[PDB]
């Protein structure tokens, strides 16, 4: 219900964190 | 219910942090 | 100049995220 | 299910961030 | 629980990072 | 069981992030 909903929004925020980390990694490397 | 809300409020903080990580990456690239 | 300011703003965002992680940790324990 | 999966993805993101933070540390030592 | 303990350790690590980035901001500035 | 595996991976990622932060902290200090 709400928990299932909360998890979808968490999963989507994790994926945004994952790409932000990759751009940080490239900035530090490049 | 109360825990689902804490997962929702954490998901918002993960997205806000992901944005700050990308902004800092852009400053390192720049 | 520009880069000192971006580091300062990244520091504030890390500090904000630390507070959200501590709140999540408390929410998990409840 | 879905929350264990999102936590696993977050864990992989954290490991990547740790590796970039160590590379950042190498840059700061430079 | 193991999850509560791990998020507690993460909260500590992010708080330390926030303090090291702030020290770095001071270093880049002065 | 599947959550206990996600928590194990998260716990290990958090630990790597914790030592990365101390390495960044030593780079800033030095």
């Amino acid at each position: 219900g709400e928990f299932a909903q909360a998890v979808k929004e968490y999963a989507k925020a994790v994926k945004e964190y994952a790409y932000a980390v990759k751009e940080f990694a490239q900035a530090v490397k490049g």
